[PDB]
């Protein structure tokens, strides 16, 4: 029987936070549990660095542009959304007869009567916050109990942050020291709901870790010493052990798949309030190493043994590994990931490549930004950002323009992932892979047409969740906490 | 009964380089068990990042400055040497009647007819070459057999690198290829003839990994998927790996106590063929947490057990806990380390508040560079330098001059590792941490005094050793295979 499958997705989490990935001074003990006894990858990766892109690009399996998520993200405002003819992961399971379920950040849009919610998109439940919790006032949030404010004040003139129940909103703004126990409740109802209807369930369970601004309840409030970004993401690490215990206390231990990685890299920009690439160069909002490449652990007891692979993976390959996985067959639409069960159960190798890198704002002329093939990985344009400013690289700053490079910057990953030193700017190995990335930047440029852009349709005031509907005066008056 | 000790010291290596510690590529194994089962350090030190400084420190449980070892690191035709009189750990334990032997670099001098080499200092028993095998020219030199010769040359000018055992010379120069033997059967037959005659052994292994120029045997020739500095990496895994199964065949598990570090950063100058310092800034040669900050492993079963701390320690404190471990007593001298016994038998907690940072070059009326006091780190004057040139962060290279900083720049290693955020350029635990770091500058620049310089003392060519001694012209003729 398809096993019960829980997938947990940070959010601006980066390639060096996790103590098993090398961090001098976070606290994630679960989450190192979790690698101990099941399989990390050292090059798994999303395919764009923003929050938006990558969330469709995990639900979907498919490459952001086909289907109009860019450029940039969704807003509380935004008429767009990831299109309803989509499938996501939970339409394929569901129809298999999984119950799903999802809690946390959806961001694929919001949309005029809550259209493109998760419950259209093939959720059962779904407790969370339809985008990004600081895209809403927070001056007077609390972030850290008993009456610590959140930092900044997060997005002015908008609704303040609602949490919903299907489409019902529950709560405007919510406690952000109690977020986690109520997902953490809605998650346990869900796997014995589903235990006693004789079904396998999927959690989808998105955390607002470790997003600006930080937060976490009252036990991990200033007990990691690594700051607010810490007890943040201590809290994550915490929620992942609770959602392990109750795999234990059901016994489903070797009967789950709980698949743990991040959106993007890290936003820099909020300092030692936010993430780590460790030695990987920038972050959040570019095509280098460290916004692209998250940590990712896969654990399942009794299916897929400890260990850490070296091979190439995708956020873009988990829909068809999970509908392999449970014998659900595949949407009818071209997918841009691949089946890794081979590799995950240890009887073969990945499928995969190959990775492709597009930019927060694309556009077709200029095509795919890098390519990764083998060991090397190619970039025919670069570009800093304001989410990896701060640090002393230059090039991820938001003052290095758009370059293009002709040849292009070309890095042997393996023995320089930290992506210092061209190696063109010449031996048979390096110019064979070097038309080989320049024929598949050309192949997929010819092969790919952008859907329309959803996030250029515009902005509409009145597409704002508002707990008071008609309420006077707009936006303040939408609000039952 | 004191526990046999075996204290591993690499050359070069970085935070970033063990798998164990993050890096994506790296295949360290051996390195990995122990770490998984013994404690790993996330705040271990050496006080210099230099070899030559940090190898007097650690065998003395001394400040370099206060024995000469500065500025800089001696040379095949240096006069000088770490003085006599100071009483290396080898001393203490030999006095205990440990058997005591070491594998490996020296650097801590040769003179005038050997007088400074290890058998004048304490160990009965020694293999290796006296200073770092890239001081004499490589250019013939075979570095990967079959017949991959050494890359630049190294130094010219020079007698070829010596093989010692005690004061002969074995070869000259040696196979690099197969170094590794030769000291997995030295350190083997120390072994057995210590078990064999009922006593304690002391082996010191200072391996030539993973310093320039990179080498090593035939079976990890390209084998490790991350270039030469890779397969010289998985050469000296291998090597821990063969030491821990001869203790096991000995029945010594239980009884001997394993240590590994590195004597300083990793040289970033030698690019995709030097190491990696991970998260920390800079490397070799500077101040900054990637210069000063190493990988650091204690492994001893049913008496240390597995896990992390994040305490203080330094490769100063060496002596003195293994001195307490032997039940030797203590030179009587003034030590700048302390014993952690306690922190490794899980009793107690690390002594060390406080770490003192000297630059290459120090002087009396400058100072230490950099304290460090609980979670702050201080820089008074900062320094960038050749070893770490090449990357990205342009304080690392050595156009970034000698700069003082009054107030100084402030860190919260905490939460900013990175060393990228100042606090001061102002909180109460702000400013209580800036006084007291300013005190304890002020406390200790006025209480050392620096012992006069060995490297000043200058050079003799009639110092290097040479084969055939008396033979013309030299150096060429200094050489026997
Ligand atoms: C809102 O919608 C879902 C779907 O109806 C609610 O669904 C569940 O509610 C009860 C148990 O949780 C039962 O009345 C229904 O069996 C159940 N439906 C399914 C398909 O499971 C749910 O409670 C709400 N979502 C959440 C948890 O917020
Ligand atoms: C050179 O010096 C040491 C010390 O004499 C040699 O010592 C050992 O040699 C034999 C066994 O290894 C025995 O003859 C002696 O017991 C022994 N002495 C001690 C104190 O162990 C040694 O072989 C040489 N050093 C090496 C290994 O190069
Ligand atoms: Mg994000
Ligand atoms: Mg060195």
């Amino acid at each position: 029987r398809p096993p019960n499958i829980v997938l947990i997705f940070a959010d601006d989490l980066g390639y060096g936070d996790l103590g098993c990935y090398g961090h001098p001074s976070s606290t994630t003990p679960n989450l190192d549990q979790l690698a101990a006894g099941g399989l990390r990858f050292t090059d798994f990766y999303v395919p764009v660095s923003l929050s938006t892109p990558s969330r469709a690009a995990l639900l979907t399996g498919r490459l952001p542009v086909r289907m109009g998520m860019y450029p940039g993200v969704l807003v509380p405002s935004s008429r767009g959304g990831l299109p309803l003819e989509e499938v996501t992961v939970a339409e394929v399971l569901a129809a298999r007869g999984y119950l799903t379920g999802m809690a946390g950040k959806w961001h694929l849009g919001v949309g005029p009567e809550g259209a493109f919610l998760p419950p259209h998109q093939g959720f059962h439940r779904f407790l969370g916050i339809p985008y990004s919790h600081d895209q809403g006032p927070c001056q007077n949030l609390t972030c850290f109990p008993p009456a610590t404010p959140c930092d900044g004040g997060c997005d002015q003139g908008l609704v303040p942050i609602p949490l919903l129940a299907n489409l019902s909103v529950e709560a405007q703004p919510p406690w952000l020291p109690g977020l986690e126990a109520r997902y953490m409740a809605f998650a346990h109802d869900l796997m014995a709901d589903a235990q006693r209807e004789d079904r396998p369930f999927f959690l989808y369970y998105a955390s607002h870790h470790t997003h600006y601004p930080q937060f976490s309840g009252q036990s991990f409030a200033e007990r990691s010493g690594r700051g607010p970004f810490g007890d943040s993401l201590m809290e994550l690490d915490a929620a992942v052990g609770t959602l392990m215990t109750a795999i234990g206390d059901l016994g489903l231990l070797e009967e789950t798949l709980v698949i743990f990685t991040a959106d993007n890299g890290p936003e820099t920009m909020r300092m030692s309030r936010g993430g780590c690439s460790g030695l990987l160069r920038c972050g959040k909002g570019t095509t280098y190493e460290g916004g692209v490449r998250e940590p990712a652990l896969a654990f399942w007891p009794g299916h897929i043994a400890p260990g850490v692979t070296h091979e190439l993976a995708s956020s873009l390959d988990l829909l068809p590994t999970l509908a392999a996985l449970a014998g659900a067959p595949l949407p009818n639409v071209t997918l841009d990931g691949f089946d890794l069960s081979p590799l995950l159960l240890g009887t073969g190798k990945s499928p995969r490549q190959s990775l492709f890198f597009y930019p927060s704002y694309p556009d077709e002329v200029r095509g795919v930004f890098a390519v990764r093939t083998g060991k090397y990985k190619a970039h025919f344009f670069t570009q800093g950002s304001a989410h990896s400013d701060t640090t002393a690289d230059p090039a991820c700053h938001a003052s290095s323009s758009l370059t293009a490079h002709e040849p292009p910057l070309l890095y042997d990953l393996s023995k320089d992932p930290g992506e210092n030193y061209n190696l063109l700017g010449a031996t048979p190995e390096v110019l064979q892979a070097l038309k080989q990335l320049q024929l598949l930047k050309a192949q997929l440029d010819a092969a790919v047409t952008f859907g329309p852009s959803q996030v250029a349709r515009g902005e509409d005031p009145a597409l704002q969740i508002c707990c008071h509907p008609g309420c006077t005066p707009r936006p303040a008056c939408c609000h039952c906490p």
